[PDB]
RNA sequence: GGCCCCAUCGUCUAGCGGUUAGGACGCGGCCCUCUCAAGGCCGAAACGGGGGUUCGAUUCCCCCUGGGGUCACCA
């Protein structure tokens, strides 16, 4: 069948580029019928982020991708952290030493440095060590790497499902380290070792990892292990062109989440980056993705992340795609962190249909409307100047209004209209500065529901303010 | 710099020998209108350069150029 993987390493905030490539394979996978799982590749020491790992497989989750195996889920070739995988790789790595596939190199750090300084690379001297010299000098304890053997001389078929066979001249091919002297396999060897066995049967990955695919089909081969198929998808990019990084673009996962952007909306987008729909839509669901998804409509060039387009699609998804109750409760997380609150459910949902066109981000939300749920709001200079200007009317309307006993937006509009005909007067020249009074903008929307929402007593009771 | 990938409007892209080279974001205008949005309509905006192949190339081939990646005991 098909077994597809995301295996992001736990070094930092949850990925933008992981989310991507976990999408294309979770549809591949589905659209086949098949198995997506999910890898831990936590090998660097180093760079391991504690409390990491949550938060790339929360990020997942929270964009609407499901894994079939994985840490959290269980499955038959766990674990699924490469951490407590160690005796595994150690394992393999001593079996290619026997077959002669690799060798033991013992050089520190320091001498590598000098050598690839004065040589570049490593020109594989350890090769030339005894293997049973190097084998005692391992019993002794002596600090040491494995390395890959390459063949050579020699050349290479790498196989990329969208680019055609690539073929790289053995010369190209470094002498890689597969296991490290703290007993830590790299990449490239905890790569084929967890592919093979956990039944990897398409890699997709980014194209970053393109030139290290012959090495990988190396060890397929040392292994005597059949090859996967293999696709490189394009790397997203920051504005100048450069890979998509932290400092020049939001790469954070819940950055996005934390600015309120729908998950559906970002992945939605995340699906045009080297991938469109036959009739050309743009607006579609994650299950509609994995049906239309072919190779055949996938484009090769680095995509830049367009915030822009990003924010309108978040907006078309507020206004088209869900429904108002939705939005309504995914705004709420957001009211709270402004410490604002809402009456009942009914006072939210009307504030959220009203502001509905209104807002991008969920975060927009209080911060455009915050004068719907708090006596706590800013006036703009330019909502002063036109509430000075309108003063005199308002004080003529004002007991007009308090004689409303049907506080409706029906009859709060007929109103008036006619205190602005007997006026002789534009509705403008009174809605304007009325509207000031009301929300300290002259930015909102209709007056007549902005006026009937909080109902006639607090509605007039701000309006006092204003004429005070 | 060596090797590898890529190449249509500013951005995401459709196209897969013959099209007025289409859509979307953004941008400009108009309509709508109590403001601001939303929405509708209109508009400006692209095939990097040079050779070929062919009756005919945006499309097929080659070089050049540009961009990206990779040359770690990071992935
Ligand atoms: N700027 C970018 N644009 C697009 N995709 C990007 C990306 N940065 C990382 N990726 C991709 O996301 C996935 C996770 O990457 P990562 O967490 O850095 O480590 C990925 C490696 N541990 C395994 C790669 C593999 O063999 O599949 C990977 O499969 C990697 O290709
Ligand atoms: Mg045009």
């Amino acid at each position: 069948m098909v077994v597809t993987r995301i295996a992001p390493s736990p070094t930092g905030d949850p990925h933008v580029g992981t989310a991507y490539i976990a999408l294309f394979n979770y549809a591949w996978a589905r659209r086949n019928g098949g198995r997506f799982i999910v890898r831990i590749e936590d090998t660097d020491r180093a760079r391991y982020v504690p409390g990491a790992e949550e938060r790339i497989l929360a990020a997942l989750k929270w964009l609407g991708l499901s894994y079939d195996e994985g840490p959290d889920v269980g499955g038959p070739h766990g674990p699924y952290r490469q951490s407590e995988r160690l005796p595994l790789y150690q394992k393999y790595a001593e079996e290619l030493l026997k077959r002669g596939w690799a060798y033991r190199a013992f050089e520190t750090p320091e001498e590598l440095e000098q050598i690839r300084k004065e040589k570049g690379g490593y020109d594989g001297r350890a090769r030339n060590i005894p293997p049973e010299e190097a084998e005692e000098r391992a019993r002794r304890g002596e600090p040491h790497v494995i390395r890959l053997k390459v063949p050579r001389p020699g050349t290479t078929e790498v196989k990329d499902e969208l680019r055609g066979v690539v073929v790289y001249d053995n010369q190209e091919i470094p002498d890689v380290v597969l296991l490290k002297s703290d007993g830590y396999p790299t990449y490239h060897l905890a790569n084929v070792v967890d592919d093979h066995l956990m039944g990897v049967t398409d890699v997709i990955r980014a194209e970053e990892w393109l030139v290290s695919t012959p090495i990988h089909v190396l060890l397929y081969r040392a292994f005597g292990w059949e090859a996967p198929r293999f696709y490189h998808m394009p790397l997203l990019r920051n504005p100048d062109k450069t890979k998509i990084s932290k400092r020049k673009s939001h790469t954070s996962l819940d950055w996005y989440k934390a600015e309120g952007f729908l998950p559906e909306a970002l992945r939605n987008y995340l699906c045009l980056m080297g991938f469109s729909m036959p009739d050309g839509r743009e607006i579609f669901t994650l299950e509609e993705f994995i049906q239309a998804f072919t190779w055949e409509r996938v484009s090769l060039g680095g995509p830049v992340f367009d915030l822009e387009k990003l924010r309108w699609m978040n907006g078309k998804y507020i206004r088209e795609v869900l429904s108002l109750e939705e939005v309504a409760e995914r705004v709420k997380p957001f009211l709270r962190e402004a410490g604002l609150s809402w009456e009942s459910e009914a006072y939210l949902r009307r504030a959220v249909e009203l502001m509905r066109p209104r807002f991008d981000t969920l975060k927009e939300f209080p911060e455009k409307a915050r004068y719907l749920f708090t006596e706590d709001y800013p006036v703009s200079e330019k909502a002063q100047r036109k509430l000075e200007e309108g003063l005199p009317l308002l004080k003529e309307l004002y007991p007009r209004l308090r004689a409303q006993e049907e506080w409706t937006e029906a009859a709060l509009e007929a109103l008036l209209r006619g205190f602005a005909a007997e006026k002789g007067v534009k509705l403008g020249q009174v809605a304007q500065p009325l509207r000031a009074a009301l929300t300290g903008s002259l930015e909102t929307p209709g007056l007549f529901e902005i006026l009937a929402l909080l109902g006639k007593e607090r509605a007039l009771r701000r309006l006092e303010r204003a004429l005070a």
